[PDB]
């Protein structure tokens, strides 16, 4: 595998994770995504620790508005930070 | 690193390689997308031997119509890919 695929497949893998965990397995309702945060972009992200910061995040993420976050609107956040971080650097 | 933040990074990584080869370093013109694709999606996607490919691709990815793929342009391309992928398996 390329870095590329590599890339690709820890994507679904580490969205697969956290999603499966509660409720509707292929969907990061509020705890999953915050455990999410908090324990794989802790590098990247300050960790979440207000129930406010969570919701916040959430409504942000939740592009068709069913309260939890896809595999898309989840794409959509990697793009995000994916985004912010290329911008900074250069 | 987690997996995640791995990924984050080589994602930009990538792009960084294909992209400051020639012309605008932080675009992909044609060739550079070609070999992007060529060199680091050969186990997702057919290898690309014709001009026609290449075009159609570009086309499909250059939304703001500069004729070639910029950072945002190419996350869009990873997130095509990779929730094709989430929704093959699953
Ligand atoms: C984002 C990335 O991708 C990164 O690469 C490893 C690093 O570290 C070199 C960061 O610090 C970030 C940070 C800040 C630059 C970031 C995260 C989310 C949104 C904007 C920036
Ligand atoms: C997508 C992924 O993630 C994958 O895992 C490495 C494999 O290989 C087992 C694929 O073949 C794909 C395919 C669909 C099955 C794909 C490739 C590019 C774009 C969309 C899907
Ligand atoms: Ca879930
Ligand atoms: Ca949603
Ligand atoms: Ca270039
Ligand atoms: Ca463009």
């Amino acid at each position: 595998m390329s870095e590329l695929e590599k890339a690709v497949v820890a994507l679904i893998d580490v969205f697969h994770q956290y999603s499966g965990r509660e409720g509707d397995k292929h969907k990061l309702k509020k705890s999953e995504l915050k455990e999410l945060i908090n324990n794989e972009l802790s590098h990247f992200l300050e960790e979440i620790k207000e129930q406010e910061v969570v919701d916040k995040v959430m409504e942000t993420l939740d592009s068709d508005g069913d309260g939890e976050c896809d595999f898309q609107e989840f794409m959509a956040f990697v793009a995000m930070i994916t985004t912010a971080c290329h911008e900074f650097f250069e």
